[PDB]
């Protein structure tokens, strides 16, 4: 089952007395047609916000954020695919050393690192875009709901790995946090296996700083702990792997005896 | 028994009338209830050092440092074990000579010794942070625990034991000291055996560097003193071991016939 397939959050249209009810407001609205109407207290205005246009509103944004920084990834990578394509099938008729062939090759290395973090910032910027339309959605029963979960998981999951690739593994804890905290998100291993390397990340910048003892093994335990689980979630537990693991963790960490 | 097994100093829990002077207190507590509250004179707020939840929490303190410098200890020598273990069995294709081999043995000697000095100033770290959680405790009754003495002794063992490895022998006369204070531990040969070498270092700073002559003997003395009870505590008075150390303390000090 899609849960995007068509593209909304809730469907908005039972109950007698309630059709009653909106009647009699509509009703009530038209006496006093005003679109020139701007309320000096924004307190009664605001409470659109819980409405289910507005958090329809907002998913069909983030929605679409979501779609374009989706879109940059996916051409960067067709672009590069074509890129050298073209210039591996083009004729080099200068070109007759191996030394020569050598610095093209860096040449080319160059020209794809390049463009490709460019299409990481520009994804990462449709994806910061999407992460803050989701976050004023105020209704938490709109919150819960599966089509809300799915394009969530998404945006965390293309963002903390945007974000990995341009080397930024601090800011990537607070979203791979949260991102296991939704659904069975936290028995995928991938999200452990970043998070490894996040909280290794900041324990060498401690280290690295001379930082306090207590950041040091906060990160330290942090680091083992989803380390730990990710060789349970991906080699299963009591595996060759899982011993091999236990043996660096237990030497790494503090024991008593 | 363990001393150690629960982890805490003093367990926290009767009469009739206690018992009602604990509600009225509870109740004006609740008066004068502000957090944000600050005494400007330190004097009462310094009675809570009194407290038997201030010696539990001191005392977690120093049990987490000294598990912390034992670990730093043990880990070491699993390390040591695990890197003669792994060099003995990797293979030199480029050694065919004898003096090769004593020149390849010489560097892992080396490289033990500097990890080890590193293990010890590390875990002596920790160890002299023990000491200082447990000497802010000013409650005399709380002192006299055996949950306390058990600490107590293995803090100052572990502090003493690994500071002569840094060969700084006479900082470990004032520890010694206090650590043969503390029920039976005088009657331990190895607290004596330790008190002769250190006491011999200050002997020999003195001669060498001509002090006064009067510390000249006070480290003599002390050096015998300690020196043969660690003869007899070991091997028994009246024993061949014992005789023999008496006559080489009677030739080394001063008599008059």
């Amino acid at each position: 089952v899609d849960e995007l397939l068509k593209g909304e959050l809730v469907p908005e249209n039972l109950t007698e007395d309630q059709k009653k009810k909106k009647k009699e407001i509509m009703e009530q609205e038209s006496l006093w047609k005003n679109p020139d109407f701007k309320g000096y207290n924004k307190t009664f205005q605001e409470l659109h916000q819980l409405s289910k246009t507005f958090a329809n509103n907002q998913f069909r944004l983030a929605l679409s954020n979501y779609q374009s920084g989706v879109n940059t990834i996916m051409k960067n990578r067709d672009w590069v695919e074509q890129y050298r394509k073209e210039e591996a099938e083009k004729k080099r008729l200068d070109e007759k050393w191996y030394w020569q062939k050598v610095d093209r090759k860096a040449r080319e290395e160059r020209v794809v690192y390049r463009e490709k973090m460019k299409a990481k910032q520009d994804a990462l910027n449709y994806f910061s875009k999407a992460i803050n339309h989701l976050d004023e959605i105020k209704n938490p029963d709109l919150r819960e709901r599966p089509e809300f979960k799915r394009l969530l998981s998404d945006v965390y999951r293309s963002w903390i790995m945007a974000e990995y690739d341009l080397q930024n593994l601090p800011q990537t804890i607070p979203i791979l946090e949260l991102y296991i905290e939704i659904d069975d998100n936290e028995k995928e291993y991938p999200a452990h296996k970043y998070l490894a390397s996040a909280y290794s990340f900041e324990e060498n910048m401690i280290k690295k700083t001379k930082g306090p003892d207590d950041m040091l093994f906060k990160y330290r335990y942090k680091k083992n702990v989803h380390l730990l689980r990710a060789t349970e979630l991906k080699y299963g537990k009591d595996s060759p792997e899982y011993k091999h693991i236990v043996n660096v963790i237990n030497r790494d960490e503090v024991i008593s005896v």
